[PDB]
């Protein structure tokens, strides 16, 4: 049957499924040799020029050597899924990255929060106020 | 905050990290060069070839860990422990069932999936 997924266990959900060089939900996440995963773009801006070391085990990789890991993205879109299905009869906009209800803004970054954006590394230490 | 998880949103979640050689969930999951993954022993046997999947060429010195996807199960794995008897030891659900084919006790993942699902299954007593 169904569960509650905690606040807490959501967050380690998404944890999983973070790009570790921009800290968004990862954008066709690709692994390198070592096996550890990055958004396309962002592991191919740090091996410009053919390869590069591993930013988390500082293992050396080449572009060549990219591969397809699919069912990271699949899991952000179940992830993001989760946020849909939960509406009782509700409706309003919603994170691009999370699909969670917009009720924050930051103040350094200019632009709107959910609440796992809000806890996120990405900009927790940021002010924030809420959306009016 | 918090957000209910539908039996179906459970299960999709489930079908992503489950082995499509062994129908369980991923033990040492790895990947091959298509991208596609799978239980280390269960790949490893296939070799000792061609993707299951796709069908792609694929060589074994090419294995690479795929760990986010066994950090996944166990994420799963809590969610059920967290809103807590026996318990099916590869997801961590509740144990009700019987299969009579295989002889082992089935959570409700265990009866819906691709693995046990046209088994005959009785509930245990
Ligand atoms: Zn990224
Ligand atoms: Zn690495
Ligand atoms: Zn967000
Ligand atoms: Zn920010
Ligand atoms: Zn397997
Ligand atoms: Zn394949
Ligand atoms: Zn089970
Ligand atoms: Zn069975």
């Amino acid at each position: 049957g169904s569960h509650m997924a905690s606040a807490a266990r959501l967050t380690m959900m998404w944890e999983e499924v973070t790009c570790p060089i921009c800290l968004d939900p990862f954008v066709e996440p690709v692994s390198i040799e070592c096996g550890h995963s990055f958004c396309q773009e962002c592991i191919s801006q740090v091996g410009k020029g053919g390869g590069s070391v591993c930013p988390v085990c500082r293992q050396r990789f080449l572009l060549k050597n990219l591969r397809p890991n699919r069912q990271l993205a699949n899991m952000v879109n179940n992830l993001k899924e989760i946020s849909q299905e939960a509406r009782e009869g509700t409706q309003g906009e919603r994170c691009a990255v999370h699909g969670e209800r917009l009720h924050l803004f930051c103040e350094k970054d200019g632009k709107a929060l959910c609440w796992v954006c809000a806890q996120s590394r990405k900009h927790r230490d940021h002010a924030m106020v809420p959306l009016e």
